[PDB]
């Protein structure tokens, strides 16, 4: 599948993260006023973080960074995390991610992680239809 | 396919049940007051049983603990049990489950089981609809 | 495909035909009041027969044993029968099957049998409708 | 896919075709009234011959006998009559097949015959709707 | 995929085309008043032209030839003509075909053709809908 | 999946992009008044550039060059560009395609670019719907 970006400002920024449980950021995107961007899930990215002033867009509806198979959050406020299950018989949450307000993200099911696990107020948004932290 | 679940009190815990005729739980997780989970079933897990308050979300619809291909199942009252089918020409109920009032289950089917038989008074779930014991 | 039965009284028995033009009874169920049952098609059992007062269920809809690909048959009356083909160039009438008023039949279509012939009045479901004897 | 006939009278007669170019009847089925029929189209029957007071019943919609891939014909007139190609290089109507009054045919695209031409007055439906001789 | 045809006088003819870049007709078919006519489009006609008074039916919808995947034209005026691409990377148009006013064509897309160019004034018609040369 | 072009004058012209991270035209069609073009996407042909009066056509809709999985662009005004991304492990923006007000693109996704990247103001459709670059 796909997904399409709008920048609101300078400097929004994409992280893509390592597919597998070692997570790490490769990239540091730069978009000016006035951005769009179009991309697809790789072998190699799995998963996408979004900042800055930004419109995302998606099979499962379009949504604003400002305002208050794979799946979507939207860090409604700061300290926000995320954790990932390890797929197999050896079975713990390996990583604590972490997100800021306004942040958002976006993953696909990899065959390293089954489940995942969210902390501080956020929006998810997926196949099925959306869901509100509060 | 996929289940959502959101947590309306601390302690919501999650069993995995072995995927065979030999069933045992191998987790028991903690969710805490705002948690939600998103999994997948796998190899490994081909059913789940759910503890305390929570509400639980798929494709036939949404659940609610408190409020009085794969299927569901919820207990309405205490003393609900299950039971599961040995496929092949070997027959015969293999095991009796057990469940309390308000507790959830889900399960896909498998090779080693191809029907499935309840006790207790429940609410039952599928791609076809809905079904109450009453 | 999957099918879902439930039993408006004691005894509601259900009875798997081996697959093949070798047809016979391998079990022999019994449900109490308030049962519910759920079961697959699998490569030995391609039909099934229920018996007793109970609530049977399927994608082509939901079927009472009182009220007066595979497919359906509820007998309206006593003396029912049903006949099945033999596939192949080897072609006559193998069985000469029988059901009793209130009785349902549900079949898989199999590499045994391409066609099937009814006698008795009855009520016929498939996926494309319904159909009445009389 | 599947067929349903029902029979209005004593005698009502199915003929099935050898598939391909070599085209005889090796069945002559007799219907009773009230008869129902259910069958497949197999690669040792590609069509049909329907004969008699019946009601026959297709994805295309319902038929009966006396109302004034695969596809459907009924005879509207006497001395209706039908012609098959032959698939390949070799180009000709190999056949003139022949139908009566009120008669009904039935047939898949085989890998014989790739076209097909009508003679008589008839009626006919497909997938896409249907069309009538006049 | 199929069409279909009806004759509205003696003597509607229809021309196969040999698939491939060399193109010449290898059938002169005539129809009488009344004719019906099915056929498929296979390895040895990849295109159909059709001449005469008749009436042509597809998936796209029904079209006459008197009225003022696969692709569909129908020539408007006389002089009408088409162009076929040869794929590959030798890129050229290869042949320059013609057409009366009347006149109907249907082609498939094979792998000796990726595009085609059209000249004349014609109605076309496709899996996305219709259009016109004026 | 195919499109339609249509030419409101004479000299409409198209440029086949080759496939690839290394981009240059291999071909620069004529098109007169009232021409219509249809073509594939091929493993040569990953991308279309459309130069001239013409009106082009696809699933998203019917989009017009004078009016002020794969995808559309359409420059809105001069000095309008297009970045591609390098698929695999190295990660950097290849190039920087050029467009003039009024030019159209389109282009499938390769497995050689994953992402792409715009500049000037432009309008762009897609299987999920229209957004413009204000």
């Amino acid at each position: 599948n796909f997904f399409v970006i709008k920048a609101k400002e300078n400097g929004v920024n994409v992280f893509g993260m390592t597919r597998g449980t070692d997570t790490r950021f490769h990239h540091s995107e730069k978009l000016d006023k006035g951005e769009v961007m179009i991309a697809q899930f790789t072998e190699h990215t799995s998963a996408v973080k979004i900042r800055g002033k930004a419109i995302i867009q998606t099979s499962y509806g379009t949504l604003d960074t400002e305002k208050d198979n794979f799946f979507v959050i939207k860090a409604k406020e700061n300290g926000v995390n995320v954790f990932g299950m390890t797929r197999g018989t050896d079975t713990r949450f390996h990583h604590s991610e972490k997100l800021d307000k306004g942040e958002v993200m976006i993953a696909q099911f990899t065959e390293h992680t089954s489940a995942v696990k969210i902390r501080g107020k956020a929006i998810i948004q997926t196949s099925y239809g959306t869901l509100d932290t509060e």
